[PDB]
């Protein structure tokens, strides 16, 4: 490339793989919003959460498409890996499998960011300081805060602590 | 009929048929409306609910007698079947009747379209799914939607449940 | 499903199948844009040209699996395969590789409206030709347009016209 | 200085290397800038454009000195040398030239940001990550489209391609 300069063919390699993980993550929020329509799932609110993560998951990878363009690196795309399941049971079974899911692309952000530390690219450790280090961490919270609030509700009995936290919540 | 144009008798007795099921509908609706607003009843929500209804099996078949002046075929009114209850039991049972219900207006819809379709009926074909299948199939969604949560909702205590589903849901 | 009336197990199969093939789509649309926004492609209305269709392909998948939801029906998600080139070449062959794409979904829509028509399944029907039919159709008419268009620029010298056609029509 | 803290001098002596690269590059960019501006050149969406590039590096240079200033370093002025050509040529050689001088002003930045961390300056290292590498890359990027577009055009016939792409894209 003739606009490449301090990008190395690690980060390039690395910030391929974080874009299929942000597209993996946005195929596992879009299979668990729609399995909150379901008719006998029926969790409106939950089903609105999640299918806004997936907006946010594929922007997310489309802005690390952007940055790798601008860098002068090439995007190679993977097969997308099937959601590692088909029914996501309760919105507390499928808060705790978002909370993993959100931590797995924290930790692989976390790696990217000491790759460029390593290699001494401080353009790629500013991109993701500024738009992803800040947004995973603020999403790991709220999800916490989500699945403090299902689990001292649905002690009592499952049913109507799960419908009062899609109607107050969300 | 100076208008008539390949409409054929059997299709025009099954549209008749199809517009006594609407006002017969209507009229459940009216019953079950009335039903909630009882004093010793008292559920507010539950009433707006199937008073809409009612409003919306009476243009449903307002719709069809106006289709059937449209092609030149005559209508022809019978008796009104009074609803199959007096008392409705809880929101549930309500609820319960109202999807089955709406469930053989969906299937007599569907003996009219095939009808319509053995007997090259395109005009008819194309009423049916633009005004009355795709409103069936999003009400059955909507009414499931409301049992599964009602359901949920009355399992640990029914009075409880019953009444938060009126006040948040409807 | 409570609310399942009129819908085979061979329908949903095969919405099933048409939801990956529209996400599979969306996945080449996107590996198309972001080869366009390359800085030694750098063909700016080329890349927004295909990214506003990886849009409008994601969004015809979420309005089919709303649709398998209303209807009773499961979504399953398979694997997406990851598009078929890394470098897409000139805009003559990019949107060469996209007529060949929207005639396949184009194919397959064909396949589930004569499934659905066999089974008798006027619901399905419909929902194909309100919002699936006529939007390819008309896509595969522009692109044939643009097609044509590439080519009787591209005749003469491909970089000027390659430009050219960027420029002043997209 | 009663202010200085953290702030060593072999940054302050290399913030006083880059304001004078900074005014350099202002300098060269305001020479190609009304080279384009000549009666036998008449390229007036080429001067534009370098003439905008030319108020960029002087407030570039000038947020360098008043970071300077608030850290509590001097300010020391060097001769501007004069830009290293008086012709410039075409619009192919004039922006090859450009994208030689920012991927130079690219490549200082980068060493100042490795000695600020060499030196553990914080404050530093995120005032060129703010204001300095991400506008460096966009540039970097921005010119080596131009390129490529000016290469595809100029292929076939030299002439009609500068025009069209000062007509077209600047």
């Amino acid at each position: 490339s003739q606009i490449r300069q301090n990008y190395s063919t690690e980060v390039e390699a690395a910030v391929n793989r974080l874009v299929n993980l942000y597209l993996r993550a946005s195929y596992t929020y879009l299979s668990l919003g729609f399995y909150f329509d379901r008719d006998d799932v029926a969790l409106e609110g939950v089903c609105h959460f999640f299918r806004e993560l997936a907006e946010e998951k594929r922007e997310g990878a489309e802005r690390l498409l952007k940055m790798q363009n601008q860098r002068g690196g090439r995007a190679l795309f993977q097969d997308l890996q099937k959601p590692s399941q088909d029914e996501w049971g309760t919105t507390l079974d499928a808060m705790k499998a978002a909370i993993v899911l959100e931590k797995s692309l924290n930790q692989a952000l976390l790696d990217l960011h000491a790759l460029g530390s390593a290699q001494a690219d401080p353009h790629l450790c500013d991109f993701l300081e500024s738009h992803f280090l800040d947004e995973e961490v603020k999403l790991i919270k709220k999800m916490g805060d989500h699945l403090t609030n299902i689990q001292r509700l649905v002690g009592s009995q499952a049913g109507l602590g799960e419908y009062l936290f899609e109607r107050l919540t969300l």
